[PDB]
């Protein structure tokens, strides 16, 4: 709140011998992924707060595990983005601009809708991560490629879990009428 | 389909208060949950700002500041968790979208870009102070309305928030071990 | 160093002063129980991997706890079996021959069917453990009798839990059509 | 044990935006590696139970550590194989069909022969993991490639340790007759 | 060192509703097992201090684990013996009188002889524990019978381990001359 | 508080292959022991709250350790009682009916009276446990017999400790007038 | 130099209140911090006394008393830490010298020498009671002045202090297992 | 607060076979060191409360570590002083009389002045400890000599750290004007 | 492998460059201290088992802490004694010969007598440790001197505690008849 | 047993099926990276010992964290290097020959110079690790490539931190003269 | 790498009231011991990496424990040397100059030769530590003397353990031909 030292959207020097021709696209991509994960952190946390119904106890725990993991991804991305000379996004307006998926609207939806929304979000992020990992590989930034692969594996795992929640099976099918 | 047709069907609508299981009247839970959403949004703003500061702080005292900013946004996250759970418990609908968070926060986030460590600490202190003001107002309201649990929760959070403000103030004080061998302004 | 030192199916010396007339049938029985628990470990672990649907999170956890406990039983049995001069079973073909229940067929079944299959397996094993405990008692091998009783109690406990999963009650009965 | 939902040998849908042209070969390969590791888990565990003689205390511990680590590999593989829409192997007969090495025969061998057998098993598995990692890389499954590399490093480490046990050196050479 | 309250060799009252016809023989037996375990604790500890040579690191650890476990047996026995109204043995002379095996003579023996001596000691103790467990069972002292069975299983396990150390196998047989 | 599914006093099915001719008397006995332990939990907890005087600090801690242990017994009994098809007691009136000892009257008694009351309670429970263990043994329910023996040993140990508190010895006898 | 020349230069002067970062007026922070210094001094006195008792207690119940006195002075140390940090945060200057501590404590420390275990426990109880009185007064003051964080902090400390008083009272009660076989007075 | 049993300044009996010609000077010295450490505990704690400015976070932590360590020294000294028959100092007035350095005056000084004051205090205490250690050695109280040496090493280490804080170096010298 | 390799009472080689003229008397003394601590371990443990009456809970705990600490001393002494080329004592007869105090006679004494007996034992051991520390110092074995001083301080501390138990003070003096 | 078994500079057998044409250059490179990290471990540790001045507390901690992390890298590299049939460097002279950066000269430099020197060292090592990772990839040694990428990411992270320490910002700029 | 503040080989001021007539020889000696321990750390670590053969598992662990302990000695020495105003050695060339033993040559030796080399190194270090402790004592630096005695005891312990590994005893002597 006064005199800027470094401007958002510019890439500055780094101490790890990468050219700014590498760090500019790499940090731009990191900001997209950071914004997307902030959007997803907020959404999972909302889901944690509001989920109700017969399986809410397990969903409540899963949503908490999930936003904690997303928070870890955020921490690793922000630290590396800054390390490489980038300026990390932090304002609501810019986060909204950069996120690769649109957050769930305000209000409370069903547990199935929440899980669907989280899965579509993870899928959007998977797409971006794969693109950014390929770019890092091509540009010779192994550290970034490896970091993205670690995060990708965890992200794919969350998607697996979400898919499991949505599957059309239940112990109740033994004594309730199927659709 | 028609633009006004409902895809994704809402159960609770934002801005409205629903039933609660703890025998509090809506005359209590409506203002209490409205206030919780302001505090929630403000703490989300501050979490993001402290975390930004954690990422970007540099210079001669950055190691201590880096750790302090991490501790601080972790604590703010704990406040957020307690508020959101109770807000929902009382029948309210917690805010979660970037646009509404920006509308409800009681202070304006630091602009994009990187500022000095002193400016960052000043910005965090001004944010904590804004939040202190709202928490005191909301705690008094909860007291007057008979919501003891909310009043107590706010007092727990207030004490931690005041503590962060004390630390921020200490970082800003015009003293340093370096004064023994550098030229004072 | 290339030749067999002990042959499967024979009992050798033991250092705990038990007659080979005791250790032969005791270790033969341990091998049946070992094989049965390997079969069940594999089945629980499969169930852990594939279970899906509305209660999958709790079932996923339960199946993991269960195969970890079964693995502990296997460890205790194998160590004691060798200690008593027996040769423990370890090949796929012989495990299939000795197991007291037939593994679930390859493919994926419903969560209710998986739970039913695990319960039937635990019940087969309970039967064998009771017979082997009685034998150890009769033959004067207190240590084996006691070990089996410890394992029996845990095995009975898993059966209780499985039966709870199968019971025809749910929170959903308040708002879904029964039958 | 009644109505199959999904058939072994088929690949189904996944939630991580991979084409079945990728997930079919990847999950087929995972099932070979899963079966191989189950064979090795059983063999290491056998070795833990039966190893004896002057260095048995160290070997006993090493074999325990090793089958625990192999069990972790199995858990990771099974979870991912299922996530990608595959059906994991779990029956004795199919495991025997798919394993890339032949288990040690029933009976007890010498400590040196057990260690040689475990080393040959790790080496077979190393070969398959390398082929499957190269495949994952070529097909664009970074998550799978990365997971295999993590597992490869640990597997290579076990091979190093087995090789060290076999080396023709001992403190006893100071006072016993060398061959 | 002045005025005795209770005399060694007498059984006094107990608070667990057992007749002195039961507690007299039970506590007499506990004192034999207590003395035997004190003898074995001292012997294992000696072995821990003095064991040397090519496998001493493993033997050193094993002997430490073993005397720690024996100390736990002693604690349980002494507490129960006192609870049942008995007076526990504690003097060197009486311990020597009651132990069911003769301690290793002063001096240092070879590692193989130390292990043989510990095995013979465990075997003597196994015999007494079995007789005392049978007695407790016949007299209706279930608590005592159960405690002995717990201790028996651990004692048998130590005997298995000692037997494994003595087995005529070694990795060194690949490159040293066998007798 | 509306429509009963299962009635108190009836035994239902179990999944561990025991006949209802076994589980009826076994679960009836478990309810007596459960009620008795609830009575004792409440009494120990009261004693924890109200004990005062020169040794209150140690007594306060002992009473807390004791009711925590009794709570563990309760947990194990209730779970098994339900597992075997029984319906566990939980109302104040029925607990009062089934307890094998009468709770201390309301009010605060001396520390010695409290300890005496707890000892008489443990002694009542010991009697019932031994009877129920014998029954389980006779009826072939090994798991129940073993569970009771574990609990019996802990219960006897509490009785030993209580007896120790009551003994007519004190460090104060060196400088206070004896009765 | 002249005796009135300043060697070691003071930044804050004892007895005065400076700025705080938590939006409380000096009309609040002056009496609040004055009271905190009394409570701080009183707890330092009690820490020293409990620790003395820990060192010197002997006799038939000394093992339990020894442990209790240790637990107690550790807890008092925690109270001291919370008070001192908040006192400074609010702009006050915490007392630390032996002379001023002796002036401000709300009870008189036990005299040098060794007393009986009963007398030691009586002295500790009387000290806790003095401190309970001051804490209740200071909590009421904080409430009336609108310093919720201070009021809450004092209530946390009060509950622990009351708990120590309950335990002390229990040690003093005229009951013992020995009454079954020794002559009552 | 009534009838003294033992008087301050007198030395009483001890149970460790030291003559009162030893314990009188040893305990007198322990009281000087105890008083000095209480003075320093209070001063470090004050510094913890009041330190502010650009390095306050590290200083705040250091001052807390330091007064915790001083508290440990106090505990060891008081226990041993009493053990040897001495009466430990505890009143503000007597502490002020016996401390070997004068506490910082009331008020808040600069961080550099605080660190200087703490260093001068540690230096005073080092002097006394060395004198008292030499005395203990001369008088044959090895335990006291050893205790003082343990405390001396920690005290010297605090002095090293304080000296490091005061040194005329800073990362800021790269971009601020030197004096 | 059956014959003695080292004889009791003789010193053998050491690897720490100490003359056998040092290690002979040092290890002879270690054996006296070892035997004395074995005697005290047994005595404290007896006291732990049998102590009863109004303060038994605290005494029970103290005796356990004490014999655990004595066991640590024994471990350090035995290891160092062997390290220096000595042969550690381990038989009942030789332990009785070397202990520097006579064990409490069989039977049960009062709590005050037990505490008095433990104090007399600690005092005997303090005497020997001081003599052996002085010897090690004179002979140039710093390591032994230091080890003894560590043990001495803990031993003195136990003596302090024992003397506190014996002091003629009690909370009960407020309401029982003195003398 | 006195003669060299393997010569430095030669590669020997490996058990992971890699051609010696791979393991020779891979292990040669590991030795350069090992030597470079030993040089850096020593330098960071020196910096830890000697750093002083206004920010020394944070720098002291950072240097410790850093050399602990470097030590972990050394451990992983040395183990793998030996595993692949290489001989690891360990002598001062050869370490000096192989390190990819020159250690700071003896004596003490300013905190800013120490940090600059550590940054230059990390940057030299980053260069070598990237070259060696690329080589491992090209030669088909995935495990080595992956290990290097893990180490690279941690090494890049230390470089980020060092550069943060060096940045021309401070809280002191608010009240000291710039330039 | 620019402007020295302090020169190697000079002693500067200290804050613990020791004359430079004391700190000069003390810090010179600390640098010899520091260099010797760095040499030994590197040698033990090498041995950890390369040890192989029938007892390698135990030796591998022992060497790891040993270099970890040596690293702790180094940390303590460097911190104290700096505290006393000395400049610690850190370059390969100077370390080689100051070490009191010559490192093992590059290459791999047998396990027995490695253990012999480590023992000779410990023995060289024991000699220097004893001389430096005597010096510290004579010069009045109690802190330094005490620190050396702590380190001496651990160093002697490592020498005991190495000696035990070298002893001409093995379990294998029961079935292999002795030289």
């Amino acid at each position: 709140t006064q005199t800027l030292l470094r401007n958002f959207g510019n890439v500055y020097d780094n101490p790890v011998l990468l050219d700014r021709s590498v760090t500019a696209p790499v940090t731009e991509g990191f900001n997209v992924v950071l914004a997307s994960f902030q959007a997803l952190y907020l959404q999972y946390q909302k889901h944690h707060f509001v989920v109700e119904g017969s399986e809410f106890y397990s969903l409540h725990e899963f949503f908490n595990e999930s936003y904690n993991q997303v928070q870890d991804h955020i921490h690793e991305i922000g630290e590396r983005l800054d390390g490489l000379g980038g300026v990390p996004v932090a304002t609501f307006s810019k986060l909204a601009e950069l996120t690769c998926f649109e957050q769930e609207s305000e209000g409370v939806y069903s547990s199935r809708q929440m899980v669907e929304n989280d899965l579509a979000a993870e899928q959007a992020i998977i797409g971006v991560i794969r693109r950014q990992a390929a770019q890092a590989e091509s540009l010779g930034d192994r550290g970034t490629r490896y970091l993205y692969e670690k995060i990708l594996l965890k992200t794919e795992e969350r998607a697996y879990h979400l898919s499991h929640f949505l599957a059309k099976d239940s112990l109740t099918l033994g004594f309730v009428q199927a659709a």
